[PDB]
């Protein structure tokens, strides 16, 4: 309430007054151990060992909790491996340390300390010192919506600990990613953020402006079309792991701005990409969490049996079994199901978007297991190459975990003339009402008119893979500055 | 000339008549080789052990070259990994694909081929194909300022060899940057792009607008400011490596997208990492291009030798021997000094200002072997810790490889009370006429008054060390896709 300002006060006068002593802010002081370090080497000894090994050591971290006995004291220290406690005793230290600093200083500070390792009546490891010194002094006290958490992740990260597993955790995902990757040859790119023309997937982009070459730029949407002129020139396994943006909203499951992985193989097919996605889960998560079944909320995601594969015209049946797929292939009994299922048909939709959106509602949420979901009708599938048998159905697919979308893929489109009929598809949607339609884009039908060798290209959210890593279930947990709504 | 458009109408009757045939753009051919793998495992062999082994082979790429021989031809197949030799003979290939199929095939097209490796009269390695066909058409032919080769990076790669080696190089660079952080338990974070409020460089920045939130954001000239909130937070070894973006002019050694690495230790200063830097570069020299001793342009840069190590003023009283260092302490001698080599002095410039200009110009050009500038005035040094014995300059560093600067680094300003006071004077610059000043960021004083530990940072631009890994002279040469002027 007003203990905040009061403690503001405080801290703020005994800064003042740390200046004129000397120099407030030290950076000397140098640490040699860890408290994940210490707990991992020496929580397997007893005090008789401890008290004849004599091994000294010196750490640094954030006075967490202080109980003040007197002439002796307990705090305990945090750094970036976890907390550790120390024994600060008045004649142990130097003379003067434990009354006239040790005693006025706050938690929250950072402090720096050395001496001598033992353990407590509890059993608990700890340090008894002989040097100890105030690093940074926190002019702030420690923390106390729920969207405090976002607003100011270093007072979470501080707090939580499961927080800093998760993020610990995510680095060990891409960290494997990209391990996998290199494994079967594939070689890591950067193309542009900024892109004259975006595209390569469906979405309202961000606008920029660059003041000198008098030029509308946009945030990528997607890198795909740039990804595809590298196979083009002949890399013909390229991957690449960075940020999207797009200026959809903060509905919690989404993040204007989110990481995705994009990775094309040349001479392959959507299936040599849905095995490939296979084996990057249940290995990832094999070695990430040693485990294959792994729990997730209310379930358990059995990454070891293999991943369910269904058409898209099998889950509809799947989901709604009283329906008759008859209907399916016909314009007004398709809109009159999609309807009676309460869907709102936008006018500018066709039966392929239709039949897509009727999979969406009655199907995704179901899809808890890994799943593959085949054969998408052109229309709702721009930049996928046409099925032989039948040309309004694309050799593609999406992938599921837990009702959402992980994955997207599909056998490239290297058909110039068929790219650019379907650009001016997008076009004419997007003049039709499609907030998410595609550009037209002429580099690219160019690009390919040079020649795209047959390519299968494999796109993956890895935010929300990682949420289904570490059991998180809002995205905002998965990335550490989530944009929050001022 | 009027080639092309011959070639065009040529290449584009050909495809009709393809799609009245049948699958014009087929996608089941699988190799199983590429050129490297092939000339790596079998340039060490003779024709009489290749006959006898009869190992079979399939492959797939580019016609780069076709000399037709009647009844027989050569063709030079180029895939990710080179060129390879192709025999194809009219009766060891299917009836008719020879005649009605092959010799109507064009320069650039895609083609897939099977058959049994052999060595040419020359001594080359070639494929006696028993299977060969059409995977793509090339719509257009192959390539021919020299920004045609930015314009469109494919034809570049397909053509020039150093390209494609460039770009292979800098994978190994990245993969070998973070393998070495990793090594030393940097953990690799991932913070915003758009941020509300843009800072921890100085330069004009690019301005976007989230149409839902009705805020303006910013692309982020560097991510400083939030990887310190991580360290308040408790990550202690935080590294990223990924773009920024700034509004600054497409003057050739400047891209307005560049790639940047940022990391922080906890508990250490510049010095630190100085000698983090060394062994960093030392380090992937050595594994990345086998010697310390490296050519690049006319000199040849010597990694393993210690890296020069000068303050600023030691650096202007080695660069300009004549210069009285007692005038450099006043105001009016050292713009004396500056404007009498040049340099138009910025009505908001101070003395610190003036005297980095004069290193800039009197110095900058002539480090070429690897060295480390230290002792930034505090004026140019916003975010830097001041030096204990004089709070005049600040514990900061730049580095520099052929006459370029390819680092940045200082220990940490985690004083607020300071930190608030320089954002104050970098917003006064701004009004002043500074286009590249510092905007003021309440939310980072106060990340900072919950307390950052002693922290030293590091930023190495990604890019320019490429460069200088494959003796690239433009940072369009390590770019696959530079920004070029419409
Ligand atoms: N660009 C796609 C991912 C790759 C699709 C296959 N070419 C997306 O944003 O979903
Ligand atoms: N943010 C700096 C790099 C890190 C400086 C040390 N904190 C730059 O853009 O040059």
């Amino acid at each position: 309430v007003v203990d905040l300002n009061n403690e503001l006060k405080t801290r703020r006068e005994k800064l003042a007054n740390l200046r004129e002593q000397g120099i407030a802010f030290p950076n000397d002081f140098r640490r040699d151990h860890t408290s994940d370090q210490l707990h991992a080497e020496f929580d397997g000894k007893e005090n008789e060992e401890l008290e004849a090994l004599n091994i000294e050591v010196a750490v640094a971290g954030r006075m967490m909790t202080r109980r003040i006995m007197g002439k002796a004291s307990f705090v305990t220290l945090q750094d970036v491996g976890g907390r550790i406690q120390l024994y600060v005793a008045r004649d142990d230290l130097p003379e003067g340390v434990y009354n006239e600093q040790f005693k006025k200083w706050d938690l929250g500070d950072i402090l720096g300390a050395k001496g001598k390792l033992f353990k407590t009546k509890t059993g608990e490891l700890s340090i008894h010192c002989t040097e100890l010194r105030l690093l940074t002094k926190a002019l702030r006290p420690l923390p106390d919506d729920q969207e405090a958490r976002y607003r100011q992740r270093y007072l979470d990260l501080i707090s939580n600990d499961e927080s800093r597993n998760t993020f610990k955790v995510r680095s060990q995902i891409l960290s494997g990613i990209r391990q996998f990757m290199v494994n079967r040859g594939f070689m890591e790119v950067e193309t542009p953020m900024m892109q004259v023309i975006p595209g390569g997937a469906a979405a309202r982009p961000f606008i920029t402006h660059h003041n000198a070459l008098d030029l509308d730029m946009y945030l990528r949407i997607a890198p795909e079309l740039y990804l595809k002129r590298l196979v083009v020139g002949g890399f013909e396994r390229v991957f690449e792991i960075n940020r999207n943006f797009r200026n959809e909203g903060i509905s919690v499951r989404h993040n204007p701005e989110f990481t995705m992985m994009e990775l094309y193989m040349a001479y392959a097919d959507y299936k040599d990409l849905i095995e490939l996605t296979e084996s990057l889960f249940r290995t990832l998560a094999q070695d990430i969490l040693g485990k294959t079944e792994v729990t997730y909320g209310d379930v358990t995601l059995d990454f070891g049996k293999p991943f369910e594969k269904l058409t898209m015209r099998e889950a509809i049946k799947k989901y709604r079994p009283e329906t008759d797929m008859a209907d399916l292939d016909n314009f007004d009994s398709a809109k009159a199901i999609a309807e009676s299922i309460g869907i709102h048909v936008e006018k500018s939709w066709g039966l392929g978007r239709i039949v897509t959106e009727i999979f969406e509602e009655v199907a995704e949420a179901h899809l808890i297991q890994p799943t593959f979901i085949t054969e998408y009708p052109a229309e709702v599938s721009p930049l996928a190459r046409r099925n032989d048998v039948n040309p309004e159905i694309t050799d593609r697919f999406e992938f599921f975990i837990g009702g959402r979308e992980i994955g997207n893929g599909f056998s490239e489109l290297n058909d110039a003339e068929d790219q650019a009929q379907r650009f001016l598809d997008q076009v004419a949607a997007k003049d039709a009402g499609d907030d998410e339609a595609m550009f037209y884009d002429e580099d690219y039908v160019t690009a390919l008119e040079h020649g795209l060798p047959p390519t299968a290209g494999l796109g993956i959210g890895i935010d929300r893979m990682v949420m289904l890593f570490t059991n998180s279930h809002t995205i905002r947990d998965v990335i550490l500055f989530p944009a929050m709504r001022p």
